[PDB]
Protein backbone atom coordinates (compact mmCIF):
# COMPACT_ATOMS: atom_id res chain seq x y z
CA UNK A 1 0.00 0.00 0.00
CA UNK A 2 1.29 3.49 -0.83
CA UNK A 3 1.04 6.32 1.69
CA UNK A 4 0.53 9.88 0.55
CA UNK A 5 0.54 12.95 2.72
CA UNK A 6 -2.18 15.59 2.17
CA UNK A 7 -2.42 19.03 3.70
CA UNK A 8 -5.77 20.77 3.95
CA UNK A 9 -5.90 24.53 4.16
CA UNK A 10 -8.71 27.00 4.74
CA UNK A 11 -9.21 29.74 2.24
CA UNK A 12 -8.66 33.22 3.48
CA UNK A 13 -12.08 34.50 4.53
CA UNK A 14 -12.77 36.95 1.71
CA UNK A 15 -11.47 34.52 -0.86
CA UNK A 16 -13.93 31.96 0.51
CA UNK A 17 -16.70 34.58 0.27
CA UNK A 18 -15.75 35.37 -3.32
CA UNK A 19 -15.73 31.68 -4.22
CA UNK A 20 -19.23 31.32 -2.71
CA UNK A 21 -20.39 34.40 -4.65
CA UNK A 22 -18.97 33.09 -7.93
CA UNK A 23 -20.43 29.65 -7.40
CA UNK A 24 -23.87 30.56 -6.08
CA UNK A 25 -24.88 33.51 -8.22
CA UNK A 26 -25.88 33.44 -11.83
CA UNK A 27 -23.63 35.44 -14.18
CA UNK A 28 -23.84 35.86 -17.85
CA UNK A 29 -20.62 35.97 -19.86
CA UNK A 30 -19.04 33.05 -17.98
CA UNK A 31 -16.90 32.32 -21.09
CA UNK A 32 -14.30 34.76 -19.83
CA UNK A 33 -13.05 32.05 -17.44
CA UNK A 34 -10.88 30.79 -20.33
CA UNK A 35 -9.40 34.23 -21.00
CA UNK A 36 -8.33 34.31 -17.35
CA UNK A 37 -6.65 30.89 -17.57
CA UNK A 38 -4.83 31.74 -20.82
CA UNK A 39 -3.76 35.10 -19.39
CA UNK A 40 -2.32 33.45 -16.28
CA UNK A 41 -0.54 30.89 -18.45
CA UNK A 42 0.88 33.67 -20.65
CA UNK A 43 2.19 35.42 -17.51
CA UNK A 44 3.85 32.21 -16.32
CA UNK A 45 5.39 31.65 -19.73
CA UNK A 46 6.77 35.25 -19.63
CA UNK A 47 8.41 34.39 -16.28
CA UNK A 48 10.31 31.40 -17.62
CA UNK A 49 11.11 33.16 -20.92
CA UNK A 50 12.81 36.01 -19.07
CA UNK A 51 14.52 33.78 -16.55
CA UNK A 52 15.98 31.69 -19.44
CA UNK A 53 17.58 34.67 -21.16
CA UNK A 54 20.25 34.76 -18.48
CA UNK A 55 20.15 31.08 -17.52
CA UNK A 56 19.40 28.83 -20.53
CA UNK A 57 19.57 25.77 -18.24
CA UNK A 58 16.19 26.78 -16.75
CA UNK A 59 14.87 25.41 -20.04
CA UNK A 60 16.51 21.93 -19.44
CA UNK A 61 12.99 20.97 -18.25
CA UNK A 62 11.48 21.92 -21.61
CA UNK A 63 12.37 24.43 -24.29
CA UNK A 64 8.96 24.95 -25.87
CA UNK A 65 6.88 27.80 -24.37
CA UNK A 66 3.26 27.17 -25.22
CA UNK A 67 -0.26 26.54 -24.06
CA UNK A 68 -2.38 23.44 -24.72
CA UNK A 69 -6.17 23.25 -24.34
CA UNK A 70 -7.50 19.74 -23.79
CA UNK A 71 -11.25 19.25 -23.60
CA UNK A 72 -12.30 15.77 -22.52
CA UNK A 73 -15.96 15.00 -23.10
CA UNK A 74 -15.64 11.60 -21.42
CA UNK A 75 -14.81 12.90 -17.99
CA UNK A 76 -16.21 16.37 -18.54
CA UNK A 77 -12.95 18.15 -17.93
CA UNK A 78 -11.26 21.05 -19.68
CA UNK A 79 -7.49 21.08 -19.08
CA UNK A 80 -5.28 24.02 -19.78
CA UNK A 81 -1.55 23.15 -19.74
CA UNK A 82 1.33 25.64 -20.00
CA UNK A 83 5.08 25.21 -19.88
CA UNK A 84 5.50 28.36 -17.83
CA UNK A 85 7.69 28.76 -14.77
CA UNK A 86 5.47 26.63 -12.50
CA UNK A 87 4.75 26.99 -8.78
CA UNK A 88 6.52 25.59 -5.73
CA UNK A 89 4.49 24.06 -2.91
CA UNK A 90 4.74 27.31 -0.95
CA UNK A 91 3.52 29.20 -4.04
CA UNK A 92 0.42 27.06 -4.25
CA UNK A 93 -0.38 27.48 -0.56
CA UNK A 94 0.25 31.21 -0.62
CA UNK A 95 -0.98 32.18 -4.09
CA UNK A 96 -3.95 29.90 -4.34
CA UNK A 97 -5.88 30.69 -1.26
CA UNK A 98 -4.32 31.34 2.07
CA UNK A 99 -3.00 34.92 1.54
CA UNK A 100 -5.51 37.76 1.25
CA UNK A 101 -5.74 39.50 -2.12
CA UNK A 102 -6.23 43.22 -2.09
CA UNK A 103 -8.82 43.16 -4.89
CA UNK A 104 -11.23 40.63 -3.35
CA UNK A 105 -13.40 43.06 -1.40
CA UNK A 106 -13.57 45.63 -4.19
CA UNK A 107 -14.49 42.95 -6.62
CA UNK A 108 -17.26 41.45 -4.49
CA UNK A 109 -18.73 44.88 -4.10
CA UNK A 110 -18.49 45.63 -7.86
CA UNK A 111 -20.14 42.30 -8.71
CA UNK A 112 -22.90 42.67 -6.17
CA UNK A 113 -23.64 46.04 -7.73
CA UNK A 114 -23.94 44.50 -11.20
CA UNK A 115 -20.41 44.67 -12.70
CA UNK A 116 -19.93 42.13 -15.44
CA UNK A 117 -17.99 39.04 -14.32
CA UNK A 118 -15.48 39.90 -17.08
CA UNK A 119 -14.13 42.55 -14.73
CA UNK A 120 -12.64 39.87 -12.46
CA UNK A 121 -9.19 39.85 -14.13
CA UNK A 122 -8.67 43.53 -13.27
CA UNK A 123 -9.10 42.73 -9.59
CA UNK A 124 -6.31 40.14 -9.47
CA UNK A 125 -8.73 37.33 -8.56
CA UNK A 126 -9.26 36.03 -12.10
CA UNK A 127 -8.09 32.53 -11.16
CA UNK A 128 -11.36 32.08 -9.22
CA UNK A 129 -13.42 32.64 -12.41
CA UNK A 130 -12.77 28.93 -12.99
CA UNK A 131 -15.66 28.30 -10.50
CA UNK A 132 -18.12 29.96 -12.88
CA UNK A 133 -17.89 26.80 -14.91
CA UNK A 134 -16.19 24.20 -12.73
CA UNK A 135 -17.41 22.40 -9.62
CA UNK A 136 -13.84 21.31 -8.84
CA UNK A 137 -10.47 22.66 -9.99
CA UNK A 138 -7.16 20.81 -9.73
CA UNK A 139 -3.88 22.67 -10.40
CA UNK A 140 -0.86 20.45 -11.04
CA UNK A 141 2.38 22.35 -11.19
CA UNK A 142 6.14 21.82 -11.50
CA UNK A 143 8.74 24.45 -10.88
CA UNK A 144 12.43 23.85 -11.59
CA UNK A 145 13.12 24.29 -7.77
CA UNK A 146 10.51 21.87 -6.40
CA UNK A 147 8.78 18.51 -6.89
CA UNK A 148 5.46 18.32 -8.79
CA UNK A 149 2.50 19.27 -6.62
CA UNK A 150 -1.30 19.14 -6.90
CA UNK A 151 -3.67 21.68 -5.47
CA UNK A 152 -7.38 21.01 -5.50
CA UNK A 153 -10.62 22.56 -4.34
CA UNK A 154 -14.33 22.13 -4.74
CA UNK A 155 -14.78 25.39 -2.88
CA UNK A 156 -16.66 24.96 0.45
CA UNK A 157 -13.86 26.87 2.12
CA UNK A 158 -10.89 24.50 1.88
CA UNK A 159 -8.30 23.31 -0.56
CA UNK A 160 -5.71 20.57 -0.42
CA UNK A 161 -2.11 20.34 -1.51
CA UNK A 162 -0.17 17.16 -2.03
CA UNK A 163 2.89 15.90 -3.94
CA UNK A 164 1.57 14.84 -7.32
CA UNK A 165 1.98 11.16 -8.05
CA UNK A 166 0.40 11.54 -11.55
CA UNK A 167 2.19 11.89 -14.93
CA UNK A 168 5.32 13.98 -14.61
CA UNK A 169 5.29 17.35 -16.34
CA UNK A 170 8.57 18.80 -17.37
CA UNK A 171 7.85 22.26 -15.96
CA UNK A 172 4.73 24.36 -15.96
CA UNK A 173 1.14 24.23 -14.73
CA UNK A 174 -1.86 22.20 -15.71
CA UNK A 175 -5.28 23.40 -14.62
CA UNK A 176 -8.03 20.76 -14.76
CA UNK A 177 -11.56 22.14 -14.67
CA UNK A 178 -14.15 19.53 -13.70
CA UNK A 179 -17.04 21.23 -15.37
CA UNK A 180 -20.51 21.71 -13.94
CA UNK A 181 -23.08 19.64 -15.80
CA UNK A 182 -24.67 22.71 -17.39
CA UNK A 183 -21.33 24.05 -18.67
CA UNK A 184 -20.38 21.35 -21.18
CA UNK A 185 -20.42 23.78 -24.11
CA UNK A 186 -16.81 24.53 -23.09
CA UNK A 187 -15.79 21.07 -24.23
CA UNK A 188 -16.86 21.79 -27.81
CA UNK A 189 -14.21 22.65 -30.30
CA UNK A 190 -16.20 25.39 -32.01
CA UNK A 191 -17.02 27.09 -28.73
CA UNK A 192 -13.49 26.96 -27.48
CA UNK A 193 -12.21 28.39 -30.76
CA UNK A 194 -14.88 31.10 -30.59
CA UNK A 195 -13.94 32.22 -27.14
CA UNK A 196 -10.19 32.08 -27.75
CA UNK A 197 -10.73 34.20 -30.86
CA UNK A 198 -13.03 36.59 -29.03
CA UNK A 199 -10.94 37.02 -25.87
CA UNK A 200 -7.40 35.70 -26.26
CA UNK A 201 -6.09 36.98 -29.52
CA UNK A 202 -2.84 38.61 -28.41
CA UNK A 203 -1.20 35.82 -26.47
CA UNK A 204 2.37 35.82 -27.53
CA UNK A 205 2.74 32.04 -27.16
CA UNK A 206 1.39 29.32 -29.41
CA UNK A 207 -1.87 27.79 -28.24
CA UNK A 208 -2.96 24.41 -29.50
CA UNK A 209 -6.40 22.88 -29.08
CA UNK A 210 -6.31 19.07 -28.81
CA UNK A 211 -9.59 17.49 -29.84
CA UNK A 212 -10.34 13.82 -29.26
CA UNK A 213 -11.52 12.26 -32.49
CA UNK A 214 -15.24 11.66 -32.54
C1 LIG B 1 8.30 32.32 -5.99
N1 LIG B 1 7.42 31.77 -7.07
C2 LIG B 1 6.35 32.73 -7.31
C3 LIG B 1 5.36 32.14 -8.33
C4 LIG B 1 6.08 31.83 -9.65
N2 LIG B 1 5.10 31.08 -10.44
C5 LIG B 1 4.08 31.68 -11.06
O1 LIG B 1 3.84 32.89 -11.05
C6 LIG B 1 3.15 30.78 -11.80
C7 LIG B 1 1.81 31.05 -12.06
C8 LIG B 1 1.27 29.96 -12.75
C9 LIG B 1 -0.10 29.78 -13.23
C10 LIG B 1 -0.29 29.23 -14.47
O2 LIG B 1 0.77 28.91 -15.27
C11 LIG B 1 -1.58 29.10 -14.97
C12 LIG B 1 -2.65 29.43 -14.16
O3 LIG B 1 -3.92 29.29 -14.61
C13 LIG B 1 -2.48 29.95 -12.88
C14 LIG B 1 -1.16 30.13 -12.43
O4 LIG B 1 -0.90 30.57 -11.18
C15 LIG B 1 -1.62 31.59 -10.66
C16 LIG B 1 -2.02 31.37 -9.34
C17 LIG B 1 -2.72 32.38 -8.70
C18 LIG B 1 -3.05 33.51 -9.41
N3 LIG B 1 -3.76 34.46 -8.67
O5 LIG B 1 -4.61 34.12 -7.85
O6 LIG B 1 -3.44 35.63 -8.86
C19 LIG B 1 -2.64 33.75 -10.72
C20 LIG B 1 -1.91 32.76 -11.38
O7 LIG B 1 2.25 29.08 -12.92
N4 LIG B 1 3.50 29.61 -12.32
C21 LIG B 1 7.28 30.87 -9.38
C22 LIG B 1 8.18 31.55 -8.32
Amino acid sequence: MEEEEVETFAFQAEIAQLMSLIINTFYSNKEIFLRELISNSSDALDKIRYESLTDPSKLDSGKELHINLIPNKQDRTLTIVDTGIGMTKADLINNLGTIAKSGTKAFMEALQAGADISMIGQFGVGFYSAYLVAEKVTVITKHNDDEQYAWESSAGGSFTVRTDTGEPMGRGTKVILHLKEDQTEYLEERRIKEIVKKHSQFIGYPITLFVEKE
